[PDB]
């Protein structure tokens, strides 16, 4: 990954959203929040929804609840995104179901800071 989409990021360092982006960035990775709570975070430009995020998003983050992330999903997937990773717990079948059906690569059940 280069340029990397965080659904759920946020400005409170208790949350997963905060961790993660600035673990990313800390890693060289860049990193545009989405988010429509925050017109920024860390200073970088909060996204409303990834219906506005730039083309050359290798991959979306996802650590929002799976009900929120089936509705994104199907933005990103309408939007033209196809790699789409969930972090544990943001996953569920109606999601899967969804996604092999839109033929869209997908990571369930893998840790992004782990992994990077
Ligand atoms: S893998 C080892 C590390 N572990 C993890 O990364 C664990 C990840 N999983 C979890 O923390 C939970 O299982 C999930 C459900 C993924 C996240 O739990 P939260 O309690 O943090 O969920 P919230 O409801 O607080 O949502 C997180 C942030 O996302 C925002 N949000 C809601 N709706 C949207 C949309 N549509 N688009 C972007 N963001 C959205 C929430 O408002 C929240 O951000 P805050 O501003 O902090 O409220």
């Amino acid at each position: 990954f280069r340029k990397i989409a965080l659904v759920g990021a946020s400005k409170n360092p208790a949350k997963y959203g905060n961790i993660i982006l600035k673990d990313l960035l800390s890693k060289g990775f860049e990193v545009l929040p989405v988010n429509p709570n925050y017109d920024e975070i860390e200073g970088l430009k909060c996204y409303r929804s990834v219906r506005e995020l730039p083309k050359d998003v290798d991959v979306i983050v996802f650590v929002v609840p799976p009900k929120v992330g089936l509705q994104v999903a199907k933005e990103a997937v309408e939007a033209g995104f196809k790699k789409l990773w969930f972090q544990p717990g943001a996953e569920s079948e109606e999601i899967r179901r969804f996604l092999e059906k839109a033929g869209v690569e997908y990571s369930f059940g893998r840790c992004i800071m782990v992994e990077t």
